[PDB]
């Protein structure tokens, strides 16, 4: 009843689908080590001051792309998207699976519809407990 194709010449889901410039360079261009670590060094940072920042700098406002890490492998878009619905409006949800081993690594990014809550989410769960693990989020 139904026909297959052996060889094609031109994509039909690359042509219909297509990713944001923004999401493909950031999560394609990410650093092997940047994007997970195990170990925490206390030369990347340091405890001083009451300033350090200053006035203006510090935290970006133009990205409403955020980095989350430390979850569980059990966790899903869904579970990701309702947790940090609550802060604002999430677009999508971005999980790096490999085809060979279609697992989770425990760690994935946010994109927010309104870059407001984005700003609001990495200063209210940057470093909280989330499905029994530690989680960090950053602007990506």
């Amino acid at each position: 009843s139904m026909m297959q194709c052996g060889k094609c010449d031109r994509w039909v889901h690359s042509k219909c689908e297509n990713l944001s410039d923004e999401m493909y360079e950031i999560l394609s261009n990410l650093p092997e080590s940047v994007a997970y670590t195990c170990v925490n060094c206390t030369e990347r940072h340091v405890d001083g001051g009451s300033g350090g920042s200053g006035g203006s700098g510090g935290s970006a406002t133009t990205k409403r792309v955020l980095y989350v890490g430390g979850l569980a492998e059990e966790v899903d878009d869904k579970v990701l998207h309702a947790a940090f619905i609550p802060f604002g409006d999430i677009t999508d949800i971005q999980i790096p699976l490999d085809y060979e081993t279609e697992k989770h690594r425990g760690f994935a990014f946010v994109e927010f519809e309104l870059a407001e809550d984005a700003a609001a989410a990495i200063d209210n769960m940057n470093e909280s407990e989330l499905f029994g693990r530690t989680i960090r989020v950053n602007l990506a």
